[PDB]
């Protein structure tokens, strides 16, 4: 199942049964007061509506479809439980409350107004300009350190994400954005963007070697992805490996040394992120906290 997880050392880290962890009745928010919307997504069991909330505020409210199993109505608990552990961030989108009880499960979070950052990018990508509303290499810089501060907050949580692409990051107003975890509200059996490994559809492109053939997810594994976002980003939302199809050639050429050449709008600096979190040695990647730091100091020298 592609979603996030908590650790915790064992092994070195295994996952947690976010079944076991703590709901707070604090976040319980009156049912009553929501008022459903348009649709932004849906997944096979679920979806996330846009709704207004009374005590009036626009959010984003995750259920399940009608046909959900009983394993999905634990699954949406699960999901409530992981954010309410989690806590707030600005890059993240918020868990803001939830109806538990007096009818279905509904998880209350952010809306983001501006949608998915992969197709912001794409449809902004031929009015862009490196420098002076125009996207200009000022934004690309600001997405790219607030990704980074925003997985820098997960893993401090010890929460590996675990899909980390474009396509997860929404953009909200004052171009801020924030990390998303769709769970039940997406399908990936849809998205070409994913590929079937044995039962399992995985978002191979955007995956470390040692997930691949490995099965090894680690907050070492999340600075790959993140490389691969970094690439989408100063693409302009081009598909990574562009015209390669994902056979047993692709999967060779990435174990034996083979990366995706620098974007054409990507600074020098921003490419050697790029090359440092596709390291075939985990140990050798940076950390977020690293990346925070190092895109911090090209901001100042912009
Ligand atoms: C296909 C591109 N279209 C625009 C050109 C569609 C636009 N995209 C949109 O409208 C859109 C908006 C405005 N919000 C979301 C999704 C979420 C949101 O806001 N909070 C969440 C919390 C959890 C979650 F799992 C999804 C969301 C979308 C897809
Ligand atoms: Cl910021």
């Amino acid at each position: 199942e592609v979603q996030w997880k908590v650790v915790e050392e064992s092994n070195n880290y295994s996952y947690i049964d976010p079944t076991q962890l703590p709901y707070d009745h604090k976040w319980e928010f009156p049912r009553n007061r929501l008022s459903f919307g348009k649709t932004l997504g849906a997944g096979a069991f679920g979806k996330v509506v846009e709704a207004t909330a009374q005590g009036a505020m626009t959010v984003a409210v995750k259920m399940l479809k009608p046909s959900a199993h009983s394993t999905e109505r634990e699954a949406l608990m699960s999901e409530l439980k992981v954010l309410s552990y989690l806590g707030n961030h600005e890059n993240i989108v918020n868990l803001l409350g939830a109806c538990t009880h007096g009818g279905p499960t509904l998880v209350i979070t952010e809306y983001c107004c501006y949608g998915d950052l992969l197709n912001f990018l794409r449809r902004k990508r031929d009015e862009f300009v490196p420098y002076k509303d125009f996207l200009t290499l000022e934004h690309l810089l600001s997405f790219s350190y607030q990704v980074a501060k925003g997985m820098a907050f997960l893993a401090s949580k010890n929460c590996i994400h675990r899909d980390l692409a474009a396509r997860n990051i929404l953009l909200t107003h004052g171009n801020i954005t924030k990390i998303c975890d769709f769970g039940l509200a997406r399908d990936i059996k849809n998205d070409s963007n994913y590929v079937d490994k044995g039962n399992a559809r995985l978002p191979v492109k955007w995956m470390a070697p040692e997930s691949i053939f490995n099965s090894v997810y680690t907050f070492e594994s999340d600075v790959w992805s993140y490389g691969i976002f970094l690439w989408e980003l100063f693409s302009l939302g081009s598909s990574p490996y562009p015209g390669m199809p994902v056979d047993s050639k692709f999967y060779k050429m990435i174990k034996e040394g083979f990366r995706m050449s620098s974007p054409e709008y990507a600074p020098a600096e921003m490419y050697d992120i790029m090359k440092t979190c596709w390291d075939a040695d985990p140990d050798k990647r940076p950390t977020f906290k690293q990346i925070v730091q190092d895109i911090e100091k090209q901001i100042s020298e912009s």
